[PDB]
């Protein structure tokens, strides 16, 4: 009784499809600037809201207000359609304790590694701190990553196509509010055993200005 989400196979179309939900969201100059600032220095404000559990306070202030623009910017983008979204992601994304640990010499990622992933992560909600940048399609980008992150997000989720707002956002970029929280359904191994492969449904944020 699974539900339906859409892949796109067609950049094109992921363009233009993109592209059309972007023309509707209407942001402000300071939303659209807040998303440029992200996209320039995202590890490291994503580094900030990890060690700080989500809590802005203590961040310098012109940080704080470009966070709090960048959360109140996801009341104006939302997909209307069930979508998969993308990212790839390297063994730290596991754990420290993974960090040195997943891969072998040839490429292919660790059986007792990945064994031990699972009895961690599957079957369990996972928050993330800060903000997922994923893309719509499986992008370059990754495909070195041997970690694939495959989000299923529901029809009117928060969700933001920033590729046409910032030079330096992702390939087919598509932003989801930080403080997030999803299910992880699934973990297998790729066909040529260099990815784990996590399938997880997107159930939202706590981030709700309004
Ligand atoms: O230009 V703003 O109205 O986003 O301050
Ligand atoms: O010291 V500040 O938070 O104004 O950068």
């Amino acid at each position: 009784y699974s539900n339906t989400y859409q892949e796109f196979t067609n950049i094109d179309q992921a363009k233009a499809w993109g592209n059309a939900q972007y023309k509707k969201y209407g942001l402000s100059k300071s939303e659209k600037e807040a998303i440029v600032s992200y996209t320039k220095s995202a590890s490291e404000i994503n580094g900030k809201l990890r060690q700080n559990k989500g809590v802005i306070n203590g961040f310098p202030s012109n940080l704080i207000k470009q966070v709090e623009l960048l959360d109140k910017s996801f009341n104006k983008m939302k997909t209307p359609e069930n979508i998969m979204l993308f990212r790839g992601d390297d063994p730290a994304y596991l754990g420290t304790e993974f960090q040195n640990t997943l891969l072998n010499s040839n490429g292919t990622i660790n059986k007792t590694a990945f064994e031990k992933a699972k009895a961690k992560f599957l079957n369990k909600d996972r928050l993330e701190y800060g903000y997922i940048s994923t893309s719509l399609m499986n992008v370059s980008q990754f495909a070195g990553r041997p970690i694939i992150t495959k989000f299923k997000v529901a029809k009117g989720s928060k969700a933001g196509y920033i590729d046409p707002i910032s030079a330096f956002a992702g390939q087919l970029e598509m932003l989801l509010p930080r403080h997030s929280t999803y299910h992880i359904d699934d973990m297998r191994l790729s066909s040529d055993g260099k990815q784990i492969i996590i399938t997880a449904t997107m159930m939202g944020t706590a981030i709700n200005p309004k």
